[PDB]
């Protein structure tokens, strides 16, 4: 093929000239920012694109520019084309190796200035952190060399290219190469320079090129380590190297963005709280072994530090060059069948998170990556998985400083091979336990094929050599789905000979041939069950333990039954937690046209709103957090599933008991709520716990004093006696008031003092309930009762197509007879509805009674409703009523699970209290779905201005309420596109459906499905 | 302005003012194909693009003609059906239309209602959403 170039169809050119990976270490004094802006042109093709042997400034020049770094896809006015997203299937032709001929080129160019100083007193060279897809780069006219690995760095060494005065950079970027089969990663396809680009100045005759660092505890009591430092130094012109390490600085040492990322200097003082010090002799190794007497152990929940200084000193006894950095002393291994950190068997509190931001992509700033770990702290979070490439490598000290434990994962997917397969054979369902069988069957097209060795390897040396001396990072990954093959045991044997000191994990080699770990994406708790079982031997010893890289997939509202998977973490020493996926939703901020309004409003993009040819639509909104980085009512409820501290309060009793797996509770106070003062908690080790005697309800545990990047009185964790439902001491008027009955030939009233009742007994719709100036009146489409929600995300798959299929959205109500006889026992009348509720087409349906036992201040409404017929639906969506409110209306409070909207299986973040609607910001789901229910609801108070409000309350069961404005939720697809009535309405409802997480894993649990039953209950309207 | 159907200096009146879509009209089709579709009198025209909301045209302190339309050799077309046709729709904004009469047997388009040769100026805004 030559309308392809050769290098963008080799498999094994990896690179050309770039030099060998070493550990990353951010100086001020070395590095030199190239960002900015850059002239720019965009191709159509390679052979479009100009020699760059013959590039001018002079003609380079002429062009626009673009800023580097950043995507060429995320332009102003999307100059340069528009993000794609697909999820599994390839946007290219399958034909390996070969790209696209048509395939987008992007050709860079800018100038730096060079000194007669400088060439004389430095090595020059030039680091891109990260280009995607690859490269070929230019210096002054001449080719310097080629790279491959998008979420890879690369050097070059660029002395023999330079000139005193002006210098020329030309880089030529592609959209695509054979590269592109191995980086099918389920996110937007971006393009471009868009992470840094630096010039390094290195000190010439001598220069620190690698440093090792590594902590290996002497003993299995884990109190004296070996602290190994291994230098490798370029160059002749050196006399030895000096190394201070200073006094540890506790991990409850308080951090802001500002100081996480402040990357001072050259005069600046590091440390001077000496605590070791070494020195190497002349021509002696420049490597060594220290003992270090009990030092501080690094953790995810404390993650303490100790900073160092290694200098390269020559001759006259000066500094050549320094790396100022930090050791965490921590150690890792597989022992007794469990990952372990300094001898304990850890839970993984986790998150995968991607590299983007809702206007930048991938070209992220360290800002906002800030931004996350802080939230993610904020909420209980110990752990992140890299999915699916390292990060920039200045992110990695700030997994080391806040303490997180990290899987760093090599820049690898291949999952798009499977998608012809799976549409060929019909494939409906892939299990943890067999999916590995229909991946082997492609696996001979990358993973398995030995054209490809020599990239896999260097994605995996890439990965750990940049990376191999942050504490934080405890496990290496060989990428994602990318089936299982040789090439991955090849990778697996290079990462033990790199780095010996870390675990291996890969999801696509089932048994773990050549991994350290297994590891789960959304499995069933039978599955899980399983291979627990059938991987413990009888005397109950396992080699491996079980962790969920991807679990509670977290798209829209969801995941629902994250209670149940951590119930089953803290059972089984077998499991050790899990990521759920994902940190946020990918959005794209772009302008829309709204179906609401006619009008253009800002919203957050997914597949099929840049008109992609292919795309995966929503599936781009599967996170925690929003678009924008904020949290939705997963992550809230995350944080409490996941809380370190199990509070429990029964029979005058609190049961306090320590879930972390190092730290003590000492950090924390303990509040009861019910008096304010705190309560004396001895301190709890790990697994620890006290049974205290209180008359208390409610109890919080708060963070003492400012310890991280939380606050002092910030909520870790929490517990709530269970309430019982009380009703209200509401006074029902039952003195004999004279009540005008007039029952029409279609309409009912009911008139008393205070009090206007109308019914259409056609219908069985209330035409105008106003008792006392408060109004309410039936929200009427077919069926006073309704059974219809905005399907989520989780109920798209299968729920919702059976609640389609039964006409559930076109249920009617058919009136039979209705019966209006006067008041009895205090009743000033009661107006009995017997009706058939059934949708069109079907039999199926309820034989319902609705008795209105009408009070003058008071109405109470008996719902008999029996399910009858043949070819009924397994579950309903939600089951009640719907009613206007009056033009009064202007808010609401209620007793129940708050602030936040509650659904069966995602509530237990929400504590019980009285809440106040205005107290509230309610949630706006970037995608429009079903949201704001209340669910274990005791009482609702609806407020009318000028008139006080209405309490409603069910009998003897706490229910379910909405109240909102808004409707075509359906078919809107962004939150723009929302329509909104005149006036507010109260959802009523008995009952609803769970909320799983059946999009990417499990189908809302049995306990949590509504199923089709009889319903029965009885409702109070109480006006004050 | 006028609507829902063509309007002409000279054949406009039966034309109401009020806001029209161009969805609610059926634009009539002439049996001899000639000059149609004119709307005049227009105070503004908001022209609708997929997914990036509407352009607004309005001419300053008068009232203007527009024509928006995918036609052509409509000179020369003998019937409806000779009627040939663009790719993409076209706008024809015009400041003045001369009046249309009944010359074909009758007086001539009225004097009032002439287009008379004469200095033109006129101020349009190209209003972007
Ligand atoms: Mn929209
Ligand atoms: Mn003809």
């Amino acid at each position: 093929s030559c309308l392809i170039p050769e290098n963008l169809r080799n498999p094994k050119k990896v690179h050309e000239n770039r030099l060998p990976t070493r550990a990353y270490y951010y100086d001020q004094d070395i590095f030199e920012s190239l960002n900015g802006p850059w002239a720019f042109a965009l191709f159509d093709a390679p052979l479009d694109a100009p020699d760059a042997k013959n590039l001018d400034w002079e003609t380079a020049k002429k062009w626009s520019t673009i800023s580097v770094p950043s995507h060429w896809e995320l332009q102003e006015d999307w100059k340069y084309g528009k993000p794609i997203y697909t999820n599994v299937q390839y946007p290219i032709p399958i034909d390996i190796p070969n790209p696209p001929t048509v395939n987008p080129t992007g050709v860079y160019a800018r100038t730096f200035e060079l000194d007669s100083k400088s060439i004389e007193s430095f090595e020059h060279r030039l680091r891109f952190e990260g280009v995607d897809n690859c490269y070929e780069l230019y210096v002054n006219g001449q080719y310097v060399g080629f790279n491959k690995g998008s979420r890879n760095g690369a050097e070059f060494d660029i002395q023999k290219y330079v000139s005193e005065g002006e210098n020329l950079v030309v880089v030529k970027v592609f959209k695509w190469s054979d590269s592109t089969y191995i980086e099918d990663q389920d996110q937007w396809w971006l393009s471009g320079i868009y992470r840094d680009v630096s010039l390094l100045k290195l000190p010439k005759k001598a220069h620190i090129e690698d440093v090792r660092v590594t902590t290996t505890f002497v003993d299995s009591q884990y109190q004296d380590a070996e602290l190994s430092v291994k230098v490798d130094v370029q160059g002749s012109s050196y006399d030895h190297i000096n190394f201070t390490l200073y006094e540890p600085e506790d991990g409850s040492k308080v951090y802001d963005a500002s100081s996480l990322l402040n990357e001072e200097n050259g005069n600046t003082t590091f440390s001077t709280k000496e605590f070791i010090s070494f020195s190497t002799k002349k021509n002696e190794e420049t490597a060594f072994k220290i003992n270090v007497k009990a030092p501080e152990h690094w953790t995810a929940e404390n993650p303490t530090l100790y900073k160092y200084q290694l200098d390269l000193i020559g001759s006259d006894g000066s500094v050549i060059q320094s790396i100022k950095h930090h050791v965490g002393f921590r150690q890792v291994e597989l022992k007794d069948g469990n990952i372990t950190v300094n001898g304990k068997d850890i839970l993984f509190r986790g998150v995968n998170r991607h590299d983007h931001h809702p206007r930048f992509g991938r070209a992220v700033p360290l800002d906002f990556v800030v931004r996350d770990l802080i939230l993610m702290k904020k909420f209980n979070i110990n752990a992140v998985r890299n999915s699916h490439y390292p990060n920039h490598p200045k992110v990695y000290d700030l997994f080391d400083k806040l303490g997180f434990w990290v899987i760093d994962e090599a820049d690898l997917e291949t999952h798009g091979v499977q998608e012809p397969f799976n549409r060929h054979t019909n494939l409906e369902a892939e299990y943890p336990d067999t999916k590995n069988k229909l991946y082997d069957v492609n696996a001979h097209y990358l993973s398995d094929n030995p054209e490809y060795e020599v990239a896999y390897l260097d994605r995996a040396s890439q990965l750990v050599l940049r990376d191999v001396n942050h504490p934080s990072i405890i496990i290496w990954s060989l990428g994602n789905e990318a089936c299982y093959g040789r090439n991955h045991k090849a990778m697996y044997k290079l990462i033990k000979q790199l780095d010996p000191t870390r675990l291996v994990h890969y999801e696509g080699d089932l048994n773990a041939l050549s991994a350290d770990i297994f590891s789960f994406m959304y499995p069933t708790f039978e599955i899980m069950e399983r291979w627990r079982k059938n991987h413990t031997d009888e005397n109950g010893k396992f080699e491996k333990p079980l962790i969920l890289c991807e679990y509670g997939h977290a798209m829209g509202n969801g995941p629902g039954s994250l209670k149940e998977y951590q119930e089953l973490f803290y059972k089984e020493k077998f499991y050790q937690g899990g990521f759920i996926w994902e940190w946020a939703n990918h959005g794209i901020e772009f302008e829309d046209v709204s179906t609401a309004d006619g009008k253009l409003h800002k919203a957050y993009a997914y597949g099929g709103d840049f008109k992609e040819e292919v795309h995966d639509g929503v599936f781009i909104m599967d996170g925690l957090c929003n678009s924008e980085h904020n949290p939705t009512p997963g992550l809230v409820e995350y944080k409490k599933v996941i809380e370190p501290v199990h509070i429990k309060i029964a029979h005058g009793s609190v049961t306090i008991t320590n879930k972390h797996d190092f730290i003590t509770t000492d950090h924390l106070l303990f509040i009861d709520k019910d008096t304010g003062k705190t309560i004396d908690v001895p301190s709890l080790k790990p697994e620890e716990s006290v049974t205290i005697p209180s008359d208390t309800t409610y109890v919080v545990a708060v963070l003492k004093d400012d310890a991280g990047v939380l606050k002092a009185g910030h909520e870790i964790a929490w517990g709530q006696a269970e309430l019982p439902l009380k009703v209200p001491d509401f006074v029902t008027e039952t003195a004999e008031k004279a009540a005008k009955i007039n029952d029409g030939k279609r309409y009912v009233s009911v008139e008393s003092s205070g009090l206007h009742f109308i019914l259409d007994k056609l219908l069985g719709k209330i035409e105008s309930l106003k008792v006392k100036g408060k109004e309410i009146s039936s929200k009427f489409e077919g069926s006073s009762i309704t059974f219809w929600r905005p399907p989520t995300n989780n109920d798209e798959p299968r729920d919702f197509k059976n609640w389609k299929k039964y006409n559930i959205d076109l249920m009617k109500q058919n009136i039979h007879g209705v019966s209006v006889e006067k008041g009895s026992n205090g009743s000033l009348a009661v107006v009995t509805v017997n009706s058939r509720i059934s949708p069109v087409v079907f039999y199926y349906g309820f034989e319902t009674v609705q008795k209105y036992t009408i009070f003058a201040n008071k109405i109470n409404l008996n719902t008999s409703m029996k399910l009858t017929g043949e070819y009924q639906p397994p579950d309903f969506p939600r089951v009640g009523y719907e009613f206007w409110l009056g033009d009064s209306y202007e808010s609401f409070e209620w007793l129940g699970r708050g602030p936040g909207e509650s659904y069966p299986d995602k509530k237990e973040s929400q504590r019980f209290g009285l809440y106040d609607s205005k107290d509230v910001e309610e949630f706006v789901y970037d995608y429009p779905q079903e949201n704001g229910n209340h669910t274990d609801t005791h009482f609702l108070n609806i407020k009318f201005e000028g008139a006080g409000k209405l309490s409603i309350f069910q009998k003897e069961k706490p229910f379910n309420f909405k109240i909102s404005d808004e409707y075509g939720v359906d078919e809107a697809a962004h939150a723009c596109d929302v329509k909104r009535y005149g006036r507010h309405y109260l959802r009523l409802d008995h009952a609803i459906h769970g909320v799983g997480s059946e999009a990417c894993g499990p189908a809302v649990l049995d306990q949590y499905r509504l199923k089709a039953q009889d319903f029965n209950f009885e409702f109070d309207l109480a006006f004050e």
